[PDB]
Order: structure tokens, then sequence, then C-alpha cells
């Protein structure tokens, strides 16, 4: 057994990556793992530039580094080549460009109603990603820290939506099922305005399609699961691994956090039992994900705050920590 | 603060109850709480008879008591007046009666297709409950241990389904929208067979409606939530409490299991941190569910097995355990 090494060295070594996602439902020290990895990845390659991108509304990355971040990418104090921002002049571009994506959103809703059986995903989920691409210096790799709750695959289901947006585009320009005429009547727009709107938006729909196709490429993009030795935490990563499989997303790495370093030899009786409780859930992962890199991160007394402790935490991601149940 | 007592004494005292449910997603020692409470409730009222009913497919109650159980209710060795069974001669009744509920299931599917917009819940979920009522000696109270995963409110959404079954019944006998004629043609049945089938089944649909209305009565039925001090465990009981609210189900009691009895004074550093981690999640419950009885059950070294330990565990459900952070 233990075919795969319990380390994130393969991912740190492989410099071909551009997008590294970090997903994990609940409080599993995900933002610690997301932050610490970015630091480690930055100081190991001091020549190349890197981005840390959080979709967490609680701004847990700013508390991890002990430094506030905004929508604009800001250099991390003490770690150059590492920039951090918070997702969810340029306001003048937003008004003019937002008008078209307003008009598009109107055109797809109208066009959908003539075919789509009471169904329409918003263009905001796509428009949000189209804004994100505009602010991507030239960073060697971008590290994604997904939301801890709600819908955490918001950017990873775009290729499903574009396919329907491009379906509408073909049906309009071919005038299939008399959709072009029905849209021209309802919205009161000219054929030049409709073909005009398709022309201006399509290029930005194409870069999304192509960038979303890079996520499906395992040499360009990888996903790292984060969890804890607890029943519900397993169940959530079971679904996540199955959800990335149907999306053609690569996941071969999982980080178990808050692992209690204790066994039968531990004098503390209360620790011996909590270790037995964890062993049951850590084994399941080993048996189930035998083709994954399963990284075990020890329990720390104080929660990780500052570049100093992030760097210290990061040691156990690449150099596997020697627990008591480790033979050597 | 602490308006409500951290005990299940109100529920043990109130003998007016007939149905006590125990719900809790994941491994939160739910079957320990379900078992131990039944034992405590049985030995406090030695005159009256009680039932312990598990819908868990893993048969975790049989391992808790250390005694196998079947579909038939079996007396617990050392605790008379307490019977335990596993849900999910009499086979001769099942064939003859199953034919009608086969015919009904056929009639509702057929009738639904003429109105219900591609929608039909199965009659098996109801038929399963109709079988359960037949085996309800005269037990003073029945203690329900719901499934730990999947759909754990299977019996508690029957009043939604019967309303539609009774909707079909009215529409048929009134011949509204020409449904009676359409059913008589498709299934090739006589008006006497349809009105004949309604007549034989309705009484059993009525006892379900009335028994399901007793669940909504807070003096006859109550729900007890079970969870652990962990992020995902909270989130799951948040949904459960909100789901029981829309169903008009009474829940004013929650049992937090595997509570580590440690604080700043605890010599063990590894225990001090795991106590700080738990404090964050235990407080949320106190702030949020200020109108609920929040019971704190201490962490035990060995998992509960046998009537001896169930009885010992049950002490801390009624007499609140003195933790270190308890002033006295
Ligand atoms: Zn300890």
């Amino acid at each position: 057994a233990t075919y795969m090494l319990p380390s994130l060295h393969d991912i740190l070594d492989q410099h071909t990556y551009k997008w590294i996602f970090f997903g994990g439902k609940g409080g599993v020290g995900k933002t610690t793992t997301s932050s610490s990895f970015s630091v480690l990845m930055a100081e190991t390659r001091p020549n190349e530039k890197f981005l840390l991108l959080s979709t967490d509304p609680a701004h847990n990355i700013s508390d991890a580094f002990d430094q506030k971040f905004g929508k604009a990418p800001t250099q991390v104090s003490g770690i150059p080549n590492l920039y951090a921002m918070e997702v969810d002049d340029n306001d003048a571009e937003s008004k003019s460009e937002g008008d078209m994506f307003g008009g598009l959103n109107d055109l797809i809703t109208c066009a959908s109603s003539f075919i789509k059986d009471g169904t329409f995903p918003g263009m905001d989920e796509m428009w949000s990603f189209i804004n994100l691409i505009k602010l991507i210096n030239e960073y060697s790799t971008v590290i994604f820290d997904t939301a801890p709750t709600g819908h955490t695959l918001r950017f990873l289901e775009l290729p499903e939506t574009v396919n329907k947006v491009l379906e509408i585009f073909t049906r309009l320009k071919d005038n299939m099922g008399g959709m072009l005429s029905m849209v021209m009547q309802t919205m009161g727009l000219s054929q030049n305005d409709i073909f005009g709107l398709i022309d201006k938006t399509y290029p930005k729909i194409d870069v999304v399609k192509r960038i979303s196709a890079e996520f499906r490429d395992p040499s360009l993009c990888t996903f790292v699961g984060v969890c804890i030795p607890e029943f519900l935490s397993l169940y959530e990563t079971e679904r996540l691994v199955q959800r990335l499989a149907v999306l053609d997303m690569d996941c071969h790495a999982i980080v178990i956090n808050f692992v209690l370093d204790a066994n039968a030899a531990t004098p503390c009786s209360m620790c011996r039992s909590r270790a037995r409780m964890q062993n049951k859930y850590i084994d399941q992962i080993n048996e189930l994900y035998d083709d994954f890199n399963i990284v075990l991160s020890p329990l720390r007394h104080d929660e990780v705050r500052g570049i100093a402790n992030l760097r210290d935490y990061a040691e156990t991601l690449i150099k596997p920590y020697r627990f008591c149940w480790s033979a050597n």
C-alpha cells in the first residue's frame, strides 16, 4: 500500500500548472492550506509572479496573512511576487460594457423563453468570470480558494452555459424555428442590432470557453481537496470528487487537517479516544482514495496568523510530518 | 441567559407523548442517545410498555444493546416493557393486501398522468408506514431513531402525498375534467372496480392522515436533534430545525455529543486547543437556540455497548453533567 506519497511535491514541482483550485466544505482549515501553499510556491520560485484568489465572502485570507485585501491585487508584505485580492476609471468601462451584457442578458432570456422549458441560468455568473480574466500582470500560476458554503463550483460549470448561449447564436443567425423574427418583434430590435450584439460579445464568450477548457487539461490545472477526520467532512469530499469527475476536472490530492498526533502510547486518556475516533475516518480515505496524494497536517495549538506561521505550516505539505504511528 | 434547563427532564416527565423522534446527520452518537433514552424511559415507568424503532439500515441499535433485532419487536434482555425492531402467516396477508396497493399505485400513477405535470411520489413510502401501524401490543410511547443519511423525513411528508391521493379520489367520483372516463379507458377498469378500490383503501389512507396529524400535535409528539461541536454538524441541524418548522413539527431539544471536558486549566496542551475549537461551535448553539433545551453529553473513553453503559450514559441526559467551565 501507500503507492502515492503523502505530499504536495508533484504539484509544487510541476511548473506547467496555471490554475490550482482548493475546495473544502465547512471549517477544515482550507484558507490556511490555500494561503500557506501560495507562500511556499512563491518563495521557491522568486523569479515568477503568482496570484492568490479568494471567493470567500468572510475575507478569511486577509486574517490568515494579517493584511487587508480589496478587488485589486495587492502585494503580500514580506513576500514579493505574491498578490492577493477578494472577488465579489474602470467604473467608466463597466457602464459602457455592462450595457451590452445587459442587452445580451435581455436577448438570451427572450431567446430562451421561445425554446428553453422555463429554464435560464444568469449571464452574471459568466460576466463575473469575464471581469476576472481582465485582471489576469502575467501570473505564472493563479491559486483559487473556493467558497466554504453555497455553490463552490460557480466558474467550473460555465462550459455548460456557453454551449446554450452559442446554441441561441446559431439558431438566431440561421433563423431556425423562426426565433430571429420572434426576438425582433418582442424586444423591438433590428436584425443589424441582434447580429451587431452577437459580434461584440462573442469574442469574450470565446476566451471564457478556451480558459474553461484549460481547467479540464490536467497538465495546466489541478484541484486539491481539503477535509478533517469527521463523518460529514468525508461525505462532502465524496460528493466533491464525484462532481469534479463529471466536470472532467483533475483531483489526485487531498489535505486532512487537524490530525491529532496520538495513539495507544499517549498518556492522556482523552487524547487516546479522540485518536481512535480519527483513525476510523483517516483509514476510509486511505482505502478509498488509494490513487490520490493523501497529506496529513498535524493539529497546531494556536490558529495560523502571519507569513511566519503560514511558512511553518507549509513544511508539512511537502515534507510529510513524522506522527507517532509512523514507523520512522 | 440559560432560560431553558440543559436536560431532557421535560420530555421524560410529560407522559402525554406517544411519538419521540431522534434525528441527526452523520456520526453524532445518535443511536447511543436513541437507545439510552428508551432504557431510561422504560425503567422509570415499569408498568407501561415502550417501543424502540430504527430506520438505520446498518442496524446500529443491535450493536448498542449487544442483542440482534428483526422486523418483529423483541423484548430487550434485562429490560422488560422495552421492545426493539428493524424497519425496511403475515406473508399471506401481504400478497392479498399488496394486490390492492398494487392496483391503487397503478390507479394513482394513471390518474396523476392526466393532471400532475410529470410528477408522482410512490405509494411504497405510504404503504411502508401503513404496514408499520399494524404492529403498534399497546405501547405507551414509541421512540423513533431516524436514518443517519439520505432522506430522514420519509414518514413526516405523508400528509403532502395523501392530500393529492384524496384530490384524485374526489376528481374521480365527481368525474371532474373527464378523468374517470380516461382512467376507465386506459386501465380498462369498470366504474364499480374504481369506486370499489377507493372504498377498500381509503380507511387505511385515513388512519395515516390522522396518525400523521398527531405528529404535528406538540403534546403528543416531539423531535430531539443530535449533533457534535463541528462546523458541518451545526449546518445539518440548522436545516433540520428549519425543515421541522415548515412541516409544523415540534423541536425544542438538542443533544451535543462528544463534548471534551477541558479549558485553560487543563494541563494537556492538545486538549486545551480541541476545547477552544469546540467552545466556538457550542456557543453558536447557545446564542442561536436560546428557546431550546441544549443538553451537553461528555466524551467517554470506550463507545457505549450493553444495557449497563446505556443506563450510565442516560444519567447525563436528565442530570446535567458538571464540566470544568461549570461554576458549580
Ligand atoms: Zn489530551
